[PDB]
């Protein structure tokens, strides 16, 4: 089948118009993101993913591991995901509070965190049932774009970089470690990575800076973070910057055991 078939028509077109990348390229980026999040490449199965992974971020949800919030993530992306779901369901004044009411979940915003009073079995049971919900899937792509992809593509383009590998690597860093804010976010790592106009030189240095922190602060369990960055770095070394006609290379660089 065509890799394009893994996206809604609206998402396929929006990603092409706003990121320059096609369905094969985005499908490949998603395979590469999904490996360290779920230990497989079948990303389309994970819209309804929900789990408390005990990392002090609350519950982790969906394709990009949106979090509801906790002591290790006090500016989480999960509230925006829920607000976007409320909006996609037709709410006149969409909000995270409203999405949880709609879903029959006992929870609400407390500051910038979503406080969930339901048990994990109850909360995650309701989220799992959204796997095939069109409004949820729409909200999930809208939020992925708004929080991580738009900023990542802006940062690539401002350096003259447009390749699928560079955008993918920036997007993986942003969703894993945060887009903006602290030293380990995409913004913070870009600040440490210098000003080379050569895409290969720049990305090799960026990957090296990311490798120093990717297995810290519970972003990943070591050596899973080191291996996730190695995926992108190996693709740069291989010169496969466009992520087209790379099925065997993706199978190779994702061939690492998850701890
Ligand atoms: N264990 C993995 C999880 O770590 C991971 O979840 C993501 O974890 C990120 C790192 O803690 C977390 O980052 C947050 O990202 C947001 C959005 O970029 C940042 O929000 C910004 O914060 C600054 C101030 O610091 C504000 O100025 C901005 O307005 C605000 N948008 C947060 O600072 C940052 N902590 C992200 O939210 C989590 N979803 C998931 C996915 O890889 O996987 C787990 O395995
Ligand atoms: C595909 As494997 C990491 O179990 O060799
Ligand atoms: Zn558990
Ligand atoms: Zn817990
Ligand atoms: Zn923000
Ligand atoms: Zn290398
Ligand atoms: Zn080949
Ligand atoms: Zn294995």
């Amino acid at each position: 089948a065509s890799p394009d078939d893994n996206f809604s028509p609206e998402t396929l077109q929006f990603l092409r118009n706003n990121t320059g990348l096609d369905g094969e390229q985005w499908n490949n980026i998603m395979k590469l993101i999904n490996k360290p999040q779920q230990d497989d490449l079948n990303w389309i199965k994970y819209y309804g993913y929900c789990e408390d992974i005990e990392d002090e971020r609350g519950y982790t949800i969906g394709l990009f591991g949106a979090t509801t919030g906790g002591s290790r993530d006090t500016h989480p992306d999960g509230p925006d995901l829920f607000k976007a779901y409320d909006a996609a369901k037709g709410a006149s004044n969409p909000s995270a509070d409203g999405a949880l009411k709609r879903l029959g979940i006992n929870g609400k915003m407390k500051g910038s965190i979503l406080e969930i009073k339901d048990s994990e079995k109850v909360f995650c049971g309701k989220i799992k049932k959204l796997q095939n919900d069109a409004a949820w899937r729409k909200a999930m792509w809208e939020t992925f774009y708004n929080v991580y992809i738009r900023y990542s593509v802006e940062q690539a383009r401002q350096r003259g970089f447009t390749s699928a590998v560079t955008i993918g690597s920036f997007v993986d860093t942003a969703l894993n470690q945060g887009a903006t804010g602290g030293s380990d976010t995409l913004q913070g790592l870009l600040a440490r990575s210098g000003s080379s106009s050569n895409e290969k030189t720049f990305m090799k240095n960026f990957h090296a800076k990311r490798t120093l922190v990717v297995d810290t602060n519970k972003y990943n369990k070591p050596p899973n973070g080191k291996n996730r960055v190695k995926q992108w770095d190996t693709l740069v070394d291989m010169g496969k910057m466009n992520l087209k006609n790379v099925d065997s290379e993706i199978a190779q660089v994702t061939d690492w055991e998850m701890k």
